[PDB]
């Protein structure tokens, strides 16, 4: 089998990407944020506190043929950005652009965090991890992914993130008229439950390239691009008049600038980023300082090949007995 579904941009400025997802009998559709970066399919549902919930489509499992309370299971999740959520859980039918799950585990949400209310675009998340980080407890449950791997024509799933434009998930097979060139592969660390891997270094505009090892997660859940200090104070260097803002939170810079583009490699290969994918917009309306796009990762403790980076290419998750990555220029 096989599954193809479009992803979209939740505003402007590529902030996150939303894709519809089918679940229950019949179909409720939902718009969930697909994450690289977690394990836990949750859903704004009829049993969200009511205060909490703010423009999202809601799961009503009782609505649904096929939803099961699964029994006892709870969950509860805490993401890098500071937003949380936790409910208890129901399996039920699930499809994504076409690909079926029969019995997966639909967490359904009783709190959210004040971030996940005040955004209306977004009605949960659809981890794409691997299931050692799932938060069901006691009995952890696998991703939609995991679930549907047995069944795909090829163990495999992509993104194609769009820049200010949508894109595409495709699970099973590989869509060979979606980029250019050649997919280079890396290898992948699950140590941590992430797709992790390690890029050969980087450049900043027309500049020579750095070679350099950078650890890092592959995580279309997280909108910018968190890597070194070093790296990313070589690359706001090359802007007149940008600054690291400690009130603001990170690096900003004129509105008035051309921001340079940043490489940076896999194995031999190179992906380019456009200066425009770095621009954040301004800080707030009106003003004249824009919020940039490559981040420090210091205190995060981990670099995050966030989609300012993704959406540059196309991404091959391979999710064979020996996981891998593949990026592709497009």
């Amino acid at each position: 089998s096989t599954g193809s579904a479009t992803t979209t941009p939740i505003d402007s400025l590529d902030d996150a990407y939303i894709t519809p997802v089918q679940i229950g009998t019949p179909a409720q559709t939902l718009n969930l944020d697909f994450d690289t970066g977690s394990s836990d399919l949750w859903v704004f549902s009829s049993e969200t506190t009511a205060s909490e919930v703010d423009g999202q489509t809601i799961y009503t499992p009782s609505k649904s043929t096929t939803a099961k309370l699964l029994s006892g299971a709870t969950w509860s999740i805490s993401y890098g950005d500071g937003s949380s959520s936790s409910g208890d859980v129901y399996t039920d039918t699930v499809s994504v652009g076409g690909l079926t799950v029969t019995g997966q585990a639909v967490e359904s949400a009783k709190k959210v965090s004040s971030s996940f209310t005040e955004d209306s675009t977004i009605d949960g998340l659809l981890g794409l991890a691997f299931s050692t980080l799932n938060t069901v407890s006691p009995t952890q449950q696998k991703t939609f992914f995991d679930n549907a791997k047995a069944s795909l024509d090829s163990p495999v799933f992509t993104a194609d993130l769009g820049y200010h434009a949508p894109g595409t998930y495709n699970f099973g097979f590989i869509d060979t008229t979606a980029y250019t060139g050649s997919i280079t592969y890396t290898a992948v660390s699950t140590k941590q439950g992430f797709w992790e891997w390690t890029s050969t270094g980087y450049a900043v505009g027309s500049g020579t390239f750095k070679s350099t090892s950078i650890d890092g997660i592959a995580d279309t859940g997280t909108t910018l691009l968190y890597l070194p200090a070093t790296v990313v104070s070589a690359y706001w260097a090359q802007v007149s008049g940008a600054k690291s803002s400690s009130s603001v939170g990170g690096y900003v810079f004129p509105c008035s600038a051309t921001l340079p583009s940043f490489t940076f490699g896999v194995g031999s290969a190179r992906i380019v980023i456009p200066g425009d994918y770095i621009d954040f917009g301004p800080i707030s309306t009106g003003s004249s300082s824009c919020f940039g796009g490559i981040q420090s990762s210091a205190g995060i403790g981990i670099n995050i090949f966030g989609d300012v980076a993704l959406k540059a290419a196309f991404v091959v998750f391979n999710g064979a007995t020996t996981p891998t990555l593949g990026f592709a220029s497009k």
